């Protein structure tokens, strides 16, 4: 029921949200949207999980995130001389001491950094790469350099993403699934996954696979073109279709094989 | 202006004389103030003078010189690192005012040049803005993408994550690469070599262009290089090898809108 | 030095009893001076003997262990954030005599592991060099470049923007990315998995080169993998499926010096 009750706040903040700026805003709102990037920022709530067997997005910690940003001006944010910042959301790790660190269990390779409200689980490295508000990601998983987790993307156990790997953000529209990687998935070098694409479990993605959801989806196999879904334990690997005429090819993935857990 | 320009082409003439340490007062303060103007955009190193994209090639010379009247230093970062170049950061000096005024947004750990002009409302994720570019109101420059050095970047432009826009700070003559307003270059596309995409362009994903790339037209069948065209949507392609056995990458136009 | 190799082999069998809390002071001081020689360029990871590239497995083994010796402790950064690791920037005690000393620039906010060596002559955009990693004389890495662990990059070479070269730390045997004198590597492309550049070659953008990409030379016909020869230009193409279908992503050879 604390979520419950938290949810509607938010909700009513939403429908409420032209009242709403830095500078008013009751304190009830303030405390509720705080809360609520609070527990997306240590896992206790996900912006999609799933629910009855199905990924499932909660609207209403998208509208929290959202309102997060409402709420906040702006503010230049010191960097020791070199240069300065200017944004209105804060380091996730801004007020990190050694011990939350150590009670965190992952590590932050300089210049790493991810935002406030989203969940970096133990035994997570960070190369150089950047974490969006809204994301979660699960234990183990390997982010390489200038990897990107975009805004609210679900990104689950043991993955490993790539050095230059893009995972596209999803907070807008509010009824769309985020970016959902499943667990022990490889993404290779340079590759994308934009717009709610979701690669199931046990797939290896090679370099320069690019998959939105306008991507044809190849199977070598049965000859289908399918979109939005890499079906578990898809390899897929860049390709092109030919166009009827011969003249020229189109960018597509193509599944090349199929492998069970 | 005039002025600042005949300043900067006769020192150019004699940069073989110009050092850190050898540089006459007057030929300092004008490649300053260039900067200064590139900076704030009251000058900018290319524009549409009578319909037609045209290079301010002294604009260039005085970029060029504020490097050769410059020393690297160290540059401090609160001690987990520090970096060693001569060319700051383009808030370096910044106040609380400043930013405010500017109008735009600088989401950590996102850095500009000094010498490059930032409109409001552009959002800079972390990202890299190099010196003499312009990036025009309401621009989205994502995460890990880059603005080369010179670029001109149009109004409500979506540079996606991990885009590369090229440099051309050299050769003097030739037009940097330039994005017109209203385009959308997608992911871990790259547009250099003074290509340009003009504007209301739809630039998909992994959508590599340069000097040499064939842009095929689907409708026409013909090739070009170098160019855009005003409206079109734009894929990564290939183009058979007249023997069947292989196929090289292209881009493809596979729609024209407007 | 041999008295070093043979404190670090031995030492690398031990490992499971070696702690940041838990390390003889011969150890730490090996594995210290072992660091500090990759640094510097002294010693390095692979190396041409012979006309043969080369691993000394016991290097890797000398970065691994630099892992095992150390605890993540928090890294300020002057207030925007912080971050949380074991490994130091190489840049962490330079003083400014250190840096002209140097001889390399690194535009902010490039950063480079200590235990890389990085030339003079080099430009670093915002890029990221990784422990092991060598960065020859005159050489070019462009913004948001990435030279992986143990990657050795030669002479006057040039990493365009986005170009990831891949790290090979484990495993020990094996070669790491290799890119030889004279290269050009055209924007965002990849070189991963120890393949090989050999000098003089020109790869275009978007060309992504692991273990498992087809390298088709279009003069012979012939596929290879996991090389490319001296002197090549390599274009991003694509082979055709034997049904008509489709076809699968390869590099193409289009030229020989």
């Amino acid at each position: 029921n604390m979520s419950q009750q938290l949810q509607q706040i938010i909700d009513n903040a939403w429908e409420n949200r032209a009242e709403l700026s830095p500078k008013a805003a009751s304190a009830e709102i303030r405390e509720a949207v705080a809360h609520a990037i609070e527990q997306l920022d240590r896992g206790a709530l996900r912006v999609a999980e799933k629910i009855d067997g199905a990924w499932t997005v909660h609207q209403w910690l998208k509208k929290a995130v959202l309102l997060s940003f409402r709420l906040e001006d702006n503010a230049p944010m010191p960097a020791g001389g070199y240069s300065q910042f200017y944004d209105k959301v804060p380091s996730k790790f801004a007020n990190y001491t050694a011990e939350d660190f150590a009670a965190g269990g992952f590590r932050v390779v300089p210049p790493a950094i991810a935002r406030r409200g989203s969940f970096i689980a133990k035994n997570v490295v960070l190369m150089p790469s950047y974490t969006n508000i809204g994301a979660y990601v699960d234990e183990g998983t390997m982010v390489d350099t200038w990897a990107t987790v975009g805004s609210c993307a679900q990104i689950g156990k043991n993955v490993h993403l790539s050095g230059g790997v893009g995972i596209g953000g999803v907070l807008e529209p509010l009824q769309a699934n985020p970016v959902i990687i499943e667990d022990n998935c490889f993404i290779g070098a340079r590759s994308e996954v934009v717009e709610g694409v979701i690669v199931e479990e046990n797939s290896v993605i090679s370099m320069g696979v690019y998959l939105g959801q306008s991507t044809k989806i190849y199977d070598r196999e049965t000859g289908e073109v399918t979109y939005g879904r890499i079906p578990a334990g898809s390899v897929v690997v860049a390709g092109n279709l030919p166009a009827k005429d011969g003249t020229h090819s189109l960018y597509c993935a193509v599944i090349v094989k199929k492998v069970d857990a």
